[PDB]
């Protein structure tokens, strides 16, 4: 060791961290894919057996990048010809395998450019996405048959989401819900008629003598949004001389009143759907649970099965309201939501009652429900050490709430803190995933003592290969501000002279329920920053930052770029007075939200900030999506918040950067925050006669994540903050 | 002491260059605008009058931003809204104001967003383009009368150009022609229905939500270019109930085989018209002139009035074939075309003859015929001193050709080498337009006796002011390369130290034709950087530069990017032998063709350049016009030039770069050499792993030409240069 975490050990992933991803197929099977090959373990004892030889992979087109095993294990799904769309979306062809007969389906292909395809619950029938229209499959190698007949490009989406479902609502591109035993087919159709288009050049490759118009249907702050209908199909009379048989499930009249969004939808038995939905604003939302009329195949809703969540102070949820999870006889659920502290905890509701029983509590929060049985609830939170930054599973008796235990939180309590967890079929075993503080960590343990069962992957590998790097440590503490404790992290270089200032680097994302502070283990760019470089890096979360509470989550509420951007001011003030932080050279920077907050902290001359670099920032939240925007922001008139969203772009502060070193990055192609809002910036600073650098990347999207652009912008911002604080 | 010339002083453009534009009425008397004032002067004995007084532009409620007018002097047109489209394009709204009866019109007004606007050539009738088709109003209290019906936004062109032809071809809007008398209206058509759209998003307003697309028909090389038709419309027979009577004039034969360009209308009398017509190919041109057959109402072409032009070596003519210049009568003319030294002379042709007499030869060139009486012949050369860079006006006897004058080469000696002029009608009397090397110099003339009869700006005002400053010395010489003798330029810091080592900038453009070494007098962001930053700025102008005989400007045929970017590194080589040039500290910079080179030498690898900035620049001659680009590289195919287009992109040495510090510029809105340029040869470096700098516009065009602008581009472009000088 005399050697340090360097940009190219970054940039070329040199330092492998491992992970294990397995896919449960029963209450004590779970798939996994050792050397190519797929092999079926046995929990229990582990005894693994070959399911899908290796090499049987004769690079079909082009690589595999992923597979689905039918539920009846009769089939399986070769995923190839993998084509990206956005965040999530992408299409695909698909083979399909008989694991019975050992032959590939020759006939009735799944067709190229397949947007979404899935296995039914049980058995074998396949749905999939062509064109914007869904298709069944019962068998393999029969016919599919069409459902859908309305679907067309940038208009009509049935199956899939729009652009706005896709980033905003669903976090998936999928539309498409199974029933438990495939009776029926759940689908949404999204219609984009009226929503404007954003439009932007797509360069595509040299040889391309004329730029191509990209064109698609994105809703910005108060514009006419997409509208949806959701329906269930019956998939027992699908027939080729057959008409399809559905049902229009529509919200209750409290949402149906005006723009709504769904935004949930959980199968609770063959008969009985909950659907979950969300009134534009945001801010009211009800779960509507409708039940199967075996004579009319119509699907009832009842006020009594209605639950209404709603939010005085700000809007549901953390993105979105928490989903239900309902027991075997769907007589009741279980959901995260706000306590009467503002905590969001678990609550029990009766199916057919309005009122709920809380059964945790406390100033922590859940994050999540992981399992449920007819004894057991299992739940992630943060409430270990009183560290909102940290995770840890814990099972909670159902017929006694004083009976919480904490599965994780011992099992190694100074290398983990924060972890995930996978179950198993009927929660008989999990699989739980440490991610931090120390090296990522899997482990496989039942259900039944909690008993440590096995090791999966400790990374053993990657501690040898880190123990002769001059490694940055790792720091997590509190802070007050204005009476409330708020957590930081900072990255310290190596052999750290306190006697030394050293160059202080402030990341921030700081967007609404964001958490930029916790004990996840990364390799970063900040890595190399502080063992190379000997630049500190620090986080902060402040008001509006989430896993807290409401008070501090909704404190941004209707007033984005406000206490968040001052609150990182303040805490990096704080973090200035440290006598080994050069307060002479401190910068800042971030992407996205975090563009936008490094931009406002910039603009805000405070005289802390030497320099700053926004990466793809949104500049003027006019520009930004009505989803995701007008949930934090109400609507851009002056009967609503038009002010406080003329006086929180970045622009109106264009003044203040003649007092700074600025660097604006944006990705040509960015579909999500638009190329136009870092044109528009830069327009206005050169308006103020301010001098500042940018970048732009080339049909580059929102992640800037080519491989050659991944590469080229940190070394780019490593090259402007070493010019920034005089680092040879 | 002594204050230097400021990049502020050049921004604000604090020292103000005067002139004196006047507007010829007749063959003594010239309009001249004065103190808002239209003032009426009269050359025969120097006296005026005033002709409009600035009291009525006090009344008119708006900002005039031109006029003209009427031949007859009974009107005059107020141009207001004026709306800048392209280079030379634009729409504005104007009224007609009567200046016997002093009153506006009110009635019968031309359309707002009017395209093109013109009076007869004599009387008062007006022809304008509205919607892409023309009008006539014979009086301007008079409805107009409809000349075409099938205008259509980015489809068809009447009375105007469309991109490429505005640009390329006329450099000017304007394509309608009255005759003399104003009997005929020629006007040309232009069909884009074909050509490929270019499209970019032009952001507005910091209020406008979404960006718009704009769409412009541009060809691109090698793909389909517009079409174009010429009528001549007898005007005496328009009447609201009378159709249009107009003869369709095609091209001849040889040109009519394929695809061609109108390139020049030269009316000759009021039954004979010159039409100059080009291959598309652009090394074969034709000039076909038509008469009127009066008994029919036809033009009538005969093969004995058409003469040929060609070249063999390159293309025809400098940018444009050089237009022919007819006698009063119209049985001769006189036309300047490269002779067999290729040196471009003027030669005398006989209407209905095919061989001509050059009455000018030697080694220089002719820069074009400004007057021509029935005795003699005004035009401009740089015989004088034999520098390619001056200018003189010269008089030849058309009897004698060996009787030829230099009226302007021994005025002022010293204080001006360069030199253009205006003649009034018949050429009694012409303005002399001294440019530099000192300033700039107006005097008026009398032809008969060559008397200078007076001084109309001496710019004694600049003189003082810049006494007290420390302004940088320009001086031109010579060096030879390959044994060719080329001209350079040097502006040279105050108190120029021969001993001291000085950084040195290259300024170049070196497009073929080019001509960056002159003895213009300029105040530019050069004489900022000598005078206040130390840096000397050079240029040279080398193969493929103009003005110095075929053998040079044609030695890039068929090749850009090869010899003008080899010529301009080899220079640069000699010039830091000079003993005075740091040769650690050598830039080089250029906007548009400059920022191609640029770019080329920087991608060269020739260790010479620290530094480079490109401004707008081409990066692969595809993704240029078809016109501008084919004149010089033939076609993008397999069976014509591909080869040369391919491997003379800028992106083709991106892996050069990491030798050198970069900075790409370029307008977003840039309708000339579209930002798709600079997008695509920043994504090759990107994907080559070479760092660089940018700076986007946007919503700029070509000019990055709005005051903002243009005071950040510089500015920024100070930045970079004094950081890769290591200036402080
Ligand atoms: C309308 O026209 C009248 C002329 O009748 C303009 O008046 C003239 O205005 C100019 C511009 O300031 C005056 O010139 C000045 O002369 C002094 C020389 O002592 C010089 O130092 C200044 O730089 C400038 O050149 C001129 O004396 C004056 N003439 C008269 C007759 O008063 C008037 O400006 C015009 N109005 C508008 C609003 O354009
Ligand atoms: C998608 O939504 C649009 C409305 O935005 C629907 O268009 C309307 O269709 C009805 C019936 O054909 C017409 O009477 C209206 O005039 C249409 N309105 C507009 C603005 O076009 C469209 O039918 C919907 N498509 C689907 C398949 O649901
Ligand atoms: C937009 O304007 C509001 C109202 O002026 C700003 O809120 C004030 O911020 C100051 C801090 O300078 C506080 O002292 C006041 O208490 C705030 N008043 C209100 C009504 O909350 C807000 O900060 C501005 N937003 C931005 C992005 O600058
Ligand atoms: C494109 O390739 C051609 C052919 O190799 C280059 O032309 C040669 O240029 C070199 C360097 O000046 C000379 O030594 C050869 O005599 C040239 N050969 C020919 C066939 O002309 C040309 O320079 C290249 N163009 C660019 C921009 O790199
Ligand atoms: C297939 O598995 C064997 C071990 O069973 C392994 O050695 C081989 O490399 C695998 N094939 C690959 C690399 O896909
Ligand atoms: C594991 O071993 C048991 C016998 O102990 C066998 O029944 C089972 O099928 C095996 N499963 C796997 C995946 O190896
Ligand atoms: C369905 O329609 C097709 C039409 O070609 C027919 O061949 C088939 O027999 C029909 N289904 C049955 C068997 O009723
Ligand atoms: C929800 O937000 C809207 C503003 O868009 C407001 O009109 C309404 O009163 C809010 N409702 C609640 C429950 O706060
Ligand atoms: C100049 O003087 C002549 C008479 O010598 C006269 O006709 C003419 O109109 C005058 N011009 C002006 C503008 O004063
Ligand atoms: C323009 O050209 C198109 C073919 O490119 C032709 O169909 C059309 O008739 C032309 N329009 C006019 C008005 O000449
Ligand atoms: C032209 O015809 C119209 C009738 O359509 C009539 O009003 C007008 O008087 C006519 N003008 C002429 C030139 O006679
Ligand atoms: C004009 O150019 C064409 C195509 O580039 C070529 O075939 C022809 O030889 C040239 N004509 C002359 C006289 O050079």
């Amino acid at each position: 060791s005399r050697r340090t975490y360097t940009l190219t050990d970054y940039l070329k992933s040199t330092f492998r961290v491992k992970f294990y991803t397995l896919q449960w197929i029963s209450d004590h099977e779970y798939l996994y894919k050792q050397e190519n090959n797929i092999l079926l373990f046995n929990a229990e004892y582990g005894n693994s057996s070959i399911f899908l030889e290796n090499s049987t992979f004769d690079e079909l087109g082009y690589s595999t990048n992923d597979y689905s095993v039918s539920p009846d294990r009769q089939f399986i799904l070769f995923e190839y010809n993998y084509v990206k769309q956005w965040r999530h979306s992408y299409t695909a062809s698909y083979d399909i395998y008989d694991l019975n007969k050992r032959q590939l389906i020759t006939e009735e292909r799944i067709p190229n450019n397949t947007q979404w395809i899935t296995w039914s619950p049980v058995g074998h029938k396949l749905a999939y996405v062509w064109n914007n229209d869904i298709y069944v499959k019962n068998e393999p190698n029969l016919s599919s048959q069409r459902i859908t007949w309305t679907g067309k490009e940038n208009v009509i989406y049935n199956g899939v989401t729009d652009w706005v479902y896709e980033e905003e609502v669903f976090s998936a591109y999928s539309a498409l819900w199974w029933s438990p035993n495939g009776t029926f087919l759940a689908y949404a159709q999204f219609n984009d008629t009226e929503v404007p288009l954003i439009e932007y050049s797509f360069y595509s490759d040299e040889s391309l003598q004329y730029p191509k118009t990209v064109r698609i249907p994105y809703p910005k702050a108060g514009a006419e949004n997409p509208t949806v209908k959701f329906f269930v199909v019956d998939t027992r009379t699908l027939s080729p001389n057959a008409s399809v048989t559905s049902y229009q499930i529509v919200p209750p009249a409290s949402v149906l009143i005006g723009d709504h969004y769904l935004c949930g939808v959980t199968w609770v038995t063959e008969e009985r759907i909950s659907l979950q939905w969300i009134r534009r604003a945001q801010n009211y939302s009800i779960i509507d649970i409708c039940d199967y009329d075996e004579s009319t195949g119509r699907w009832i809703s009842s006020v009594a099965r209605q639950h209404i969540e709603i939010s005085t102070t700000g809007w549901v949820g953390r993105f979105r309201p928490a989903e239900p999870h309902f027991t075997s006889d769907g007589n009741s659920f279980y959901k995260i939501i706000s306590n009467e502290e503002g905590y969001k905890h678990i609550c029990h509701f009766q199916t057919d009652k309005s009122n709920c029983t809380f059964i945790t509590k406390g100033a922590w929060e859940v994050i999540g429900i992981e399992a449920l049985t007819s004894d057991y609830l299992y739940y992630i939170s943060n409430e270990h050490k009183g560290m909102p930054g940290g995770r840890n599973l814990y099972r909670i008796q159902l017929n006694d709430y004083t009976k919480v235990t904490c599965l994780s939180c011992e099992l190694n309590p100074e290398r983990c803190q924060y972890y995930s967890a996978s179950f198993s079929n009927k929660a008989k075993y999990y699989q739980l995933r440490c991610f931090g503080p120390g090296l990522p960590l899997y482990t496989l343990h039942s259900s039944s003592s909690d008993k440590e069962l096995r090791v999966l992957e400790d990374n053993s590998a990657l501690d040898k290969m880190l123990q002769d790097v001059q490694m940055p440590s790792k720091k997590l503490d509190v802070i007050n501000l204005h009476g409330t404790k708020f957590w930081y992290q900072m990255i310290l270089p190596p052999h750290f002279d306190k006697s030394k200032k050293y160059p202080l680097l402030i990341e921030v994302y700081a967007g609404p329920c964001s958490q930029k502070v916790d004990t996840v283990f990364r390799l970063s760019w900040a890595t190399y920053l502080a063992s190379t470089e000997n630049i500190i890096v620090a986080s902060f979360d402040g008001r509006g930052s989430g896993y807290q509470g409401d008070k501090i989550m909704h404190a941004i509420n209707r007033r984005l770029g406000t206490f968040e951007v001052e609150d990182q001011i303040e805490a990096t003030r704080q973090f200035s007075k440290m006598g080994f932080v050069d307060d002479k050279r401190i910068a800042i920077w971030g992407w996205s939200y975090g563009g936008y907050v490094t931009s406002m902290v910039l603009g805000a001359g405070s005289g802390v900030f030497k320099c700053g670099i926004a990466v793809a920032p949104v500049s003027k939240w006019e520009y930004y999506d009505s989803v995701y925007t007008e949930r934090y922001m109400g609507l851009p008139t002056p009967e609503d918040n038009l002010d406080y969203y003329r006086n929180s772009t970045v622009m109106s502060r264009a003044e203040n950067f003649k007092q700074v070193e600025y660097l604006l990055i944006h990705g040509t192609a960015d579909d999500n925050v638009h190329f136009q809002q870092s044109a528009q910036l830069s327009k206005a600073l050169v308006d103020a006669g301010v001098d500042f650098q940018t970048m732009w990347y080339t049909d580059e999207d929102h992640g800037i994540a080519s491989n050659m652009a991944h590469q080229h912008i940190y070394t780019h911002m490593s090259h402007f903050l070493k010019q920034c604080f005089s680092l040879p």
